[PDB]
């Protein structure tokens, strides 16, 4: 049934780690194709029985913001763009025009008069404008998530459906820097049948291009069958812009942008300008036009070309539609009407092209090749790598994250009730998808907007918290309170969240400290939300008035708790020194939560004069010369002070770390037994060129190795619990944190560059692991691709995206670190593993931008780090191109990006409280996850509609017995089911009617979505 993705290695043409290893990256001059070499044809290759087909697609980029915010250029660019394309289609019934990006449109189509509305759905309807995409925004491919990425296409998709009763199934990406097969992916199974991409390394393009293999079936690494491919043109030339677009010679192309003749201020850097097509030049211009792109169709195997027509924001002005248009259409007459020529050219769209190139398969005309692989790290030329942007704007990329669960836990918590439209919950989820949505732009979630720009997405992420937070509140509220108590003001906040992690502590002080005193209130409920669909138990912390607080489960069973003081580095300009202050009001309560799958549990936090039974209390020692006391006001142990030493700590039966004097690892033993095994943290600097090209937000120039950092004889903070212990060091631009509570350790980095120019700061990992120069990074958060470092290539070549992971290993021992955020990151040297924290550049790097980063802000950065044998798992063969995580590191990953959720009770007294809900909910195993729960109607809806997204990852089988859990039918886990049916991600196509209205488990590797019918 399922295909196996670990033991079979696919037979592919083209498989992209191989063809690394083989190319050589030589950048010579190729003339006036400056990357490639000078195309020759055979000019009777197209004859009368035998003609080049050309669509001349227009189009124009529109970004979601970059030197400007979404508005600004909704309101100076957009709008006028999208008015006169309404005008000069309907004018002209045989000019064509393509559009991506669904938020603007949207916000467009809502402003628009019935009229227009009307004419505008007439020149969709008979084809003249067409969607490509039809997602919120054209996303970045290397940082985003893949649950972001299915968000935004679903959010622009389902706008499509409902207001222009289309679903596009070609996809274009002319800007993403780099490409993901993760792509692929989630189009295929969502009706698509082609895709567009353009910003490959340019060594790529031409090794493709030298073979026509740059239209491929492009399916993921691990799949032997070829059930994921989808059909892919990769366009051959530095630009998706007009003059390398049109055939290899930029020269000759620019002369056919008839917005370059001078009253538009635009004009042609090679210093020949375009002009006005005349009956006394058309055979001429004709001339040189059909020989370009007779030279772009050598690189391709049909007689169907495709040629983009646009650029940035372009088709704005009515003079500029005019011009574009009489001009081609003179050139298509003549071109048309000369036999010698054998070509038919014209205005299309892109599903125009990859009809007719699929016509031309089915006759026998050509055979296309299948590829696996990725296209990171791009260059666009020479040494410039962009793997800058895999870290710029850090605070933004961890927010994305946070976010990204946030709406996941709104939309599932309210799925489970019908709510009234005066709840405004529809309202809030919309807004809080869109939000998210937008900062998947290609210039959002990268960190390469302007600053202002930047400030923009925060504000509107900062919103859509707000909204995640309102929904989840009233959802707890209404689902553990006595139905026939239950009385909600839907402005009111019966809870408020409290998250350990962000914007952290160091970052803002934005957490609630839960009062209680003998006269004023003796305890607190608090309720924890488990997303997942497993049972799962996690230590949560909170905030207190006193140091004298017990835990209680709802049936009064006294909860084993810790409590810590509350500590805050500081950086005392006085003393010159980063250290840390204890609070003597304030302390942290510790415990172990037990939650349902995809539910809730409440407990009891509650006051008593001294030291309760069944809470214990922390040590903390501070390593330093020249201590200071450290009151902790009521805290029951004092704190104690040594000389900077080494020390050892173990939590429970899980691993003993050892630190060295400065409080950074050193080394890991995971038994009694068992070896020290050398594990080091160190950080180091990277610079920037003092001459040549500098690094900015978009490319990573280092000047050489990184250097380590000077590191002082730095203060160390060890607090030592029975539950949770940890070793806080105040190095120079980072407070690192290592926290010990049984298993895997969990870092914390509060990194702030403060005002070190042209530096970037990198976290090391040293080991002994004889990995060589390989080592594993992932895609999206949903596969785990194999890199090869590459001598022949610069060290910024060798940077990768970590949107969620990345490992090292030998025959016997691996080490993995998980994240919590998208950073940069690298393996160069066997042994190593490396992740970029943060980087400040004064210098723009020529890539539009027009700035420096020099808009750092403190961010804390989150992760786990799991040390594991692994001798014994069944691994892929050394020529597979995938890996695969352990049991042990995917739930890791997941406790970092799918914690529980904690909400405080916000009044004295919880009228019909309830302490537990979800208790009958399946337990699925463990690589199963509900990605997503939706409900898809309104409480107008006679037959109600719930949506779900199943993923199954693949994890490596290393010897632990597998226990029984139990089948998860998600059609079931609402009552009164009327029906089931398997649909596109997006929800919206019907595929399979299911029996019985059970929901099958989905195979390793698979994403799967089902909607189920309810009566109401
Ligand atoms: C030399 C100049 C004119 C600055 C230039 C440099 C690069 C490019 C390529 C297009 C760039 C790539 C980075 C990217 O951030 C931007 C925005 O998303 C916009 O849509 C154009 N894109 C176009 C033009
Ligand atoms: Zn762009």
């Amino acid at each position: 049934q399922c295909q196996d993705v670990v033991q079979d290695v696919p037979n592919v043409d083209v498989q992209m780690l191989e063809l690394y290893d083989r190319m050589s990256f030589k950048d010579i001059d190729g003339g006036v194709w400056k990357q490639g070499w000078n195309i020759k044809y055979d000019p009777l290759k197209y004859n009368a029985h035998h003609k080049l087909k050309v669509f001349v697609v227009p189009h124009s980029h529109n970004d979601p913001g970059w030197i400007q915010t979404f508005e600004e250029y909704y309101q100076h660019d957009t709008k006028h763009i999208l008015s006169n394309a309404l005008r000069h289609l309907h004018d002209n019934p045989e000019m064509k025009f393509i559009w991506a990006e669904i938020s603007y449109f949207a916000r467009f189509y809502h402003d628009l008069g019935e009229n227009k509305k009307l004419q505008m759905k007439s020149i969709v309807k008979n084809g003249q404008l067409e969607f490509v995409t039809g997602g919120w925004v054209m996303p970045d491919e290397a940082n985003s998530h893949w649950r972001n990425v299915l968000l935004q296409l679903t959010e622009g998709q389902t706008w499509l459906k409902q207001f222009m009763n289309v679903t596009p199934t070609a996809s274009w990406a002319i800007d993403p820097f780099g490409h993901s097969p993760t792509m692929p992916y989630i189009l295929q199974k969502s009706g698509f049948k082609n895709m567009l991409i353009q910003r490959t390394h340019y060594s790529v393009k031409k090794e493709l291009a030298q073979q026509r293999q740059l239209e491929f079936l492009w399916r993921q690494i691990w799949d032997n069958k070829g059930d994921t491919a989808l059909f892919t043109h990769m366009m051959p030339f530095y630009s998706y812009d007009i003059p390398h677009t049109c055939g290899p010679d930029p020269k000759v192309c620019c002369q056919f942008d008839f917005k370059r003749m001078g009253s538009f201020g635009l004009s042609c850097p090679w210093k020949v300008p375009p002009r006005t097509i005349s009956d006394q030049n058309v055979a001429a211009r004709s001339d040189l036009l059909v020989d370009q792109w007779k030279k772009k169709a050598e690189l391709y195997r049909t007689n169907v070309l495709l040629i983009p027509l646009g650029d940035d924001f372009r088709f704005k002005q009515n003079t500029e539609w005019d011009v574009q248009r009489v001009n081609y259409e003179r050139l298509f007459e003549h071109i048309n009407s000369q036999a010698h020529f054998n070509v038919q050219a014209q205005f299309g769209t892109l599903q125009e092209y990859f009809d007719a190139v699929h016509q031309a398969e089915r006759a026998g005309q050509a055979e296309f090749p299948t590829l696996s692989g990725d296209f990171f790290t791009y260059a666009d030329r020479s040494d410039n790598y962009w793997s800058g942007y895999y870290t710029s704007r850090p605070y933004h990329k961890r927010m994305d994250r946070v976010l990204m669960h946030y709406v996941r836990a709104a939309e599932m918590l309210s799925a489970w009730h019908s709510w009234d439209g005066m709840a405004r919950i529809e309202e809030r989820l919309e807004q809080a998808r869109r939000e998210l949505s937008l900062f998947q732009h290609h210039d959002g979630i990268t960190g390469t907007a302007k600053t202002h720009v930047v400030v923009d997405y925060e504000q509107r992420m900062q919103e859509a918290l707000k909204a995640c937070q309102m929904v989840m509140q009233q959802s707890v509220y209404r689902l553990l309170t006595k139905p026939s108590i239950y009385s909600p003001d839907f402005s009111f906040s019966y809870f408020t969240l409290d998250d350990s992690r962000w914007p952290g502590s160091g970052v803002e002080d934005s957490r609630t400290t839960i009062i209680l005193g003998e006269d004023i209130l003796p305890s607190k409920h608090v309720v924890m939300h488990n997303t997942l669909p497993h049972w799962r138990e996690q230590l949560v912390d909170f905030y207190v008035s006193s140091p004298f607080v017990s835990v209680t489960d709802l049936a009064n069973n006294p909860v084993e708790a810790q409590v810590s003081p509350v500590w805050s580095w500081h950086h005392d300009t006085l003393t010159k020194t980063i250290h840390p202050q204890g609070s003597t009001t304030k302390y942290r309560i510790i415990f172990k939560a037990r939650v349902p799958p995809m539910g809730l549990a409440t407990y009891v936090l509650t006051i008593s004069d001294s030291k309760p039974e069944h809470t214990s209390y922390a040590s903390n020692l501070l390593l330093r010369k020249n201590p200071t006391s450290l009151p902790l006001g009521q805290y029951p142990e004092d704190v104690k002070f040594g000389d900077p030493r080494e020390i050892s700590l173990r939590v429970g039966n899980g691993p003993t770390l050892a630190f060295s004097e400065q409080g950074l690892l050193k080394s890991i033993q995971l038994t009694q037994d068992s070896p020290h095994v050398p594990v080091h943290f160190k950080f180091l600097k990277y610079g920037v060129r003092s001459h040549g090209d500098r690094s900015g937000a978009y490319l990573f120039l280092p000047n050489g190795p990184a250097s380590p950092v000077e590191l002082g004889q730095p203060v160390v903070l060890v607090t030592k619990g029975k539950l949770e212990s940890s070793v806080s060091v105040g190095l120079p631009s980072v407070v690192h944190q290592t926290i010990m509570r049984g298993g895997a350790p969990e870092i914390r980095n509060l990194v702030d560059i403060g005002s070190l120019d042209n530096t970037e700061i990198v976290m090391r990992l040293e080991t002994h692991i004889d990995s060589g120069d390989i080592f594993y990074t992932d895609l999206n958060g949903l596969q785990f691709i194999k890199r090869r470092r590459l001598d022949k290539l610069p060290l910024q070549a060798n940077y990768y995206p970590i949107p969620s992971g990345m490992f090292i290993e030998d025959a016997n021992t691996r080490l993995t670190l998980l994240t919590g955020q998208p950073l940069g990151g690298s393996s160069l040297a066997s042994g190593e593993l490396e992740i970029m924290q943060d980087r400040r550049l004064a210098s723009d790097d020529e890539r539009g931008l027009g700035q420096g980063v020099l808009d750092n802000k403190p961010v804390l950065h989150i992760y786990r780090l799991v040390l594991e044998k692994v001798n014994n798992c069944v691994r892929p063969s050394k020529l597979h191109p995938a890996g695969y995580l352990t049991s042990a590191a995917h739930k890791a990953s997941q406790s970092l990006l799918d914690p529980l959720d904690k909400f405080i009770f916000a009044e004295n007294e919880w009228i019909g409280a309830q302490g537990q809900f979800g208790g009958d909910h399946p337990s699925a195993r463990e690589d199963l996850d509900v990605s997503v729960m939706r409900r898809l109607t309104k409480s107008s809806a006679k037959t109600q509609r719930v949506g779900y997204v199943l993923h199954r990852t693949n994890l490596m089988q290393c010897g632990t017995p597998e226990e029984h859990t139990q089948k998860l039918d998600v059609c079931h886990l609402l009552p009164n089911v009327a029906r089931c049916e398997r649909t596109t991600l997006t929800f919206l196509q019907n595929l399979e009617h299911l029996d019985g209205m059970v929901a099958p488990e989905v195979c390793p590797m698979e994403t799967a979505a089902y909607v189920s019918s309810h009566s109401s």
